[PDB]
């Protein structure tokens, strides 16, 4: 392949190629107007066609990286709008892209994209191409590590929704449920993918493969070890390319993998057939989301091979990584009911046990009981989910979020209020989604979702580190991350944040906010109450918040809203203090 970009263009097709370039640019250059991005995509795409037709043309042999980078450095507003991102252009590859990646913004704080059915159907009417391009543009800029080929797929869902619902008399009736569900799907996928990219960055490729050996062994328990390994090797390569911004290569390799999975579905899983009848993007998504296959009925006990066999230290000496990979695959396929981290924790203990045991002068004797060690590990997660789902089913979502906001704020009161509020809200929604699920599916859902929320917190906290405890938990070890967070507790040495009346002062402009923005303001007040009076109980904190909430509702219902806030406000701010002693 003389020319990489011809090759990409040839393999991907003009539409998706175009689509991926729009996405890539929107992730790198998050503020630029949609129109500026359209032009860039068109330029790159032109040059691609020149090359596909003639690979000797000036510059067609340069790497995609180099071509994209040079293109980014061309932007007329780069310095003006993106500032020090412009300094990256002085660097050379591969450092240039590294430098660009660091400057992707994980908290871009763009206006909340909400469904406006009368509005959007008519935008869908006025110009559709701009409409489906904009969607990709808006999602990409808000989620700078979003999984390239998956975004193009959600766009199609987006198109299919509008095309169906905009003709009916009752567009909103049809439309809103659909868009609401799609926002949720986007959030979850973006969090899933950010965790992969975070793992590459902080723990490396090894950690990403183990995580993936576990997950895929659970999904495809029927598959033998060499399949799993092959698929995992290819999928890691794919996600590494996407996390680094190489969306064309990412996508091209992803189509190859989807092809491979579909040509070997008999040897992988029986739940693949419907997926493998689909067009490309649908097919890849369908595979990404496939239900776990049924446990096979011919699997032996793991003891024989992993506790009883007397040459185990021998094997473990010769092929450490391989042999432990074999343990992880075997253990994970038997346990479709465990979170990926729990599995990884288990594997780490096994590895640790062998190194301990294999120095002792009779290793069979001790590692004989290695499986006893996994009991307490399995049990802890089971307790946390039961503790949380119990609280959730009792008090409802909003109260659950509140209880989590308080709990996390006590653990890490230095962390910003916007971040504390976000994790707590996110974790409340996990309660709604996960708790109603069968126990075989509840542990994994809440713990796999919890992993994603902790990662988000660590991503935000790494932008501007403020708590050492948090850094330690975020950077020590992916498998121990949840236990590390669970162990955090209010430090005896924490100095309360000094009181600031303004921080608890509300005004009428809250009345015109969306409900969820209303709750965010209230929930932010909650976190600050905790920062100022950290020793206050959750029950005292719930009462004070109830009083602010009753105050806001009333004043927002008043004829003279502003007079109500002005008179009533200071009374609350005063009494709040004493209520939290
Ligand atoms: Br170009
Ligand atoms: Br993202
Ligand atoms: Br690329
Ligand atoms: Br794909
Ligand atoms: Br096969
Ligand atoms: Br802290
Ligand atoms: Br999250
Ligand atoms: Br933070
Ligand atoms: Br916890
Ligand atoms: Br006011
Ligand atoms: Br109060």
């Amino acid at each position: 392949h003389k020319s990489e970009i011809a090759h990409r263009f040839n393999d991907l097709g003009e539409k998706h190629f175009k689509g991926l370039v729009l996405v890539a640019f929107s992730q790198y250059l998050q503020q630029c107007p949609f129109e500026d991005h359209v032009k860039l995509v068109n330029e790159v795409t032109e040059f691609a066609k020149k090359c596909a037709a003639d690979e000797s043309a000036e510059n067609c042999d340069k790497s995609l990286h180099t071509l994209f980078g040079d293109k980014l450095c061309t932007v007329a507003t780069l310095r003006a709008t993106y500032g020090e991102l412009a300094d990256c252009c002085e660097k050379q590859e591969p450092e240039r892209n590294e430098c660009f990646l660091t400057h992707k913004d994980d908290h871009p704080n763009l206006p909340k994209l909400k469904p406006e059915p009368d509005a959007q159907c008519a935008a869908f009417q006025e110009d559709p191409d701009k409409f489906l391009g904009k969607y990709l543009y808006e999602v990409a800029r808000r989620h700078p590590y979003f999984y390239g080929p998956e975004l193009l797929f959600h766009a199609e869902e987006y198109k299919a929704d509008f095309t169906e619902c905009c003709p009916a008399d009752d567009k909103l009736a049809c439309l809103i449920p659909k868009l609401d569900a799609l926002k949720e799907r986007i959030l979850l996928s973006s969090a899933k993918e950010r965790l992969k990219c975070s793992s590459f960055q902080n723990f490396g490729e090894r950690a990403v493969k183990a995580w993936s050996v576990a997950r895929l062994s659970q999904k495809f328990p029927k598959a033998d070890f060499a399949e799993v390994s092959k698929i995992v090797t290819d999928l890691t390569k794919v996600h590494k390319e996407c996390c680094h911004g190489d969306l064309l290569e990412c996508a091209d390799d992803r189509a190859d993998l989807a092809k491979y999975i579909c040509e070997h579905q008999d040897s992988i899983s029986g739940k693949l057939k419907a997926c493998c009848d689909k067009p490309l993007l649908q097919k890849s998504h369908c595979i990404a989301e496939v239900k776990e296959d049924d446990l096979p009925s011919d699997l032996p006990a793991l003891a024989a091979d992993f506790a009883e066999d007397k040459e185990i230290c021998k094997h473990y000496k010769d092929a450490k990584d391989v042999f432990l990979g074999t343990f992880l695959y075997e253990y994970s396929r038997r346990h479709p009911d465990y979170s990926v981290s729990l599995l990884l924790r288990i594997a780490k203990t096994y590895e640790a046990t062998l190194e301990k045991c294999c120095a002792e002068a009779d290793p069979p004797a001790c590692y004989r009981t290695v499986f006893d060690q996994f009991t307490p590990l399995v049990e802890e997660p089971k307790s946390l989910v039961k503790k949380n789902c119990d609280l959730f089913e009792e008090v409802g979502e909003y109260d659950f979020q509140n209880a989590l906001i308080v709990r996390y704020t006590k653990k890490a009161p230095q962390v910003s209020t916007p971040t504390l509020v976000e994790i707590g809200r996110t974790l409340g929604k996990v309660g709604s989604r996960c708790c109603k699920l069968p126990e075989s599916e509840r542990l994994p859902c809440s713990e796999n979702h919890l992993a994603l929320a902790l990662n988000r917190l660590c991503v935000l906290h790494e932008k501007t580190p403020v708590s050492e405890k948090i850094t330690k938990c975020c950077t020590d070890s992916l498998a121990e991350r949840r236990p590390c967070f669970s162990a955090l507790e209010l430090d005896e040495g924490y100095v309360p944040k000094e009181f600031k009346a303004e921080t608890f002062t509300f005004h009428a402009d809250i009345c015109t906010l969306p409900e969820d923005e209303k709750q965010i303001k209230k929930q932010s007040a909650l976190a600050e109450l905790v920062k100022h009076k950290p020793k206050a109980t959750k029950e005292q904190l719930k009462t004070v918040l109830g009083n602010f909430s009753a105050f806001v509702a009333k004043c927002c219902g008043r004829e003279d809203k502003e007079a109500c806030f002005a008179e009533e406000g200071p009374k609350l701010v005063a009494s709040s203090q004493l209520a939290l002693a």
